[PDB]
């Protein structure tokens, strides 16, 4: 049964609070078990004390580059890279979880959380999970974001993990 995570946020020096997702395994079994396992760091890697590096007003906040921190890095539980699950799951509004990529069959750890309806990713992207607590801490995320997508103040995944 679809897992729940959980990442608590740091804006500046500023404890922000908990966002908790649940992820939709029963869709894409594999994107949200990648996910999960970089959220626990089971595997020997993950989340923690990375940054959300690129956040940009009415858009999205993307996350998940642990390696390089700037969008080019990054890794999942399988290799660098896995294949498109399907995009069963659309762009329909905001506080949805949403792998970024490079390209078809491109994902490693990268993921944006939506700030908006982003149908225009629709079949580019795979969803993968929702918001299901902490709204209020993705709208702060955002709240640091420009145009250009340079965070105004650091945003680190301060711990995360899995109710399990």
């Amino acid at each position: 049964s679809n897992p729940q995570v959980y990442m608590d946020i740091k804006i500046g020096n500023k404890p922000a609070g908990r966002i908790q997702m649940l992820l939709r395994s029963d869709v894409v079994p594999m994107t949200a078990e990648n996910f999960r396992c970089l959220c626990t760091h089971e595997k020997g890697f993950g989340f923690k004390g990375s940054s959300f590096h690129r956040i940009i007003p009415q858009f999205m906040c993307q996350g998940g580059d642990f390696t390089n921190h700037n969008g080019t890095g990054g890794k999942s539980i399988y290799g660098k890279k896995f294949d498109d699950e399907n995009f069963i799951l659309k762009h329909t509004g905001p506080g949805l979880l949403s792998m970024a990529n490079s390209g078809p069959n491109t994902n490693g750890s990268q993921f944006f959380l939506t700030c908006d309806k982003t149908d225009w990713l629709d079949g580019k992207h795979v969803v993968f999970g929702e918001v299901t607590e902490g709204l209020d801490v993705l709208r702060q995320i955002e709240a640091q974001g420009s145009k250009d997508g340079k965070p105004k103040q650091k945003v680190i995944i301060a711990d995360c993990g899995e109710y399990v």
